């Protein structure tokens, strides 16, 4: 954690395909990893403008920026200098599936993100391909220790134009590149998040996102 400063910058490279359309993205981001906040400036550098709602990519663009209270070990910040990876599946209730993998490394004080994603079977008449989405609802991920890794589970929803939601189930595995003997494993815990688009230009080829993420134990009373 000594390497994760109170202010950190990040650079991201992303390659993907959705319904067979190839594209690339970059971001420059900065945030306050112990305050759980960050902002990224995202560019679609190849294959843009995209024929599908940029919203579906918004969670591809940062686990080192979660505010962890003292007494809840921070798996992500503990992983440095080696860093960590994640492998995610996103299943939309109208048929679209996205799988993605991500490498997070630290070079010269800068966080480097490498993402690869593949999305298929998004319906031609659905809100993703028609671009009638309006951002994600805030969410809670549960994180479960599993053999040195964390498993995350999260139900998320995209707001739609005209009202209602398109539901999406997220399953993620987070893996430290550090040896397990050097990590204190957290228990089961929860990460509350709010992802907001703060600005866009040029048919979503330029996007500014803000995220706040705060980790906690379950604070409800316990009889046992």
């Amino acid at each position: 954690e000594e390497l994760i400063k109170e202010n950190m910058h990040s650079k991201l490279y992303l390659e993907g395909s959705v319904n067979g359309h190839q594209f690339k993205c970059t971001h420059e981001g900065e945030g306050k990893p112990y305050e759980g906040t960050q902002t990224n400036r995202i560019k679609v550098v190849e294959g843009g403008p995209l024929p599908f709602a940029f919203d579906i990519l918004a969670t591809m663009f940062s686990k080192a920026f979660i505010k962890y209270p003292k007494g809840l070990p921070d798996y992500f910040k503990q992983s440095f200098p080696e860093g960590f990876t994640w492998e995610r599946t996103m299943v939309f209730e109208d048929g679209g599936v996205l799988t993605a993998t991500q490498d997070t490394s630290l070079q010269d004080g800068c966080l480097i993100y490498n993402v690869k994603l593949r999305g298929v079977n998004f319906p031609a008449n659905g809100p993703v391909m028609k671009q009638t989405t309006l951002g994600w609802e805030p969410s809670t991920e549960t994180l479960y220790p599993a053999d040195g890794a964390l498993e995350g589970r999260c139900d998320m929803a995209l707001k739609l134009v005209g009202g209602g939601h398109l539901h999406c189930n997220f399953k993620t595995t987070y893996k430290s590149k550090k040896p397990a003997k050097n990590l204190k494993m957290p228990g089961v815990h929860y990460v509350d998040r709010r992802l907001e688009r703060i600005k866009e230009a040029d048919n979503e080829t330029y996007v500014e996102q803000h995220e706040v993420a705060v980790a906690r134990y379950c604070d409800l009373p316990s009889k046992l």
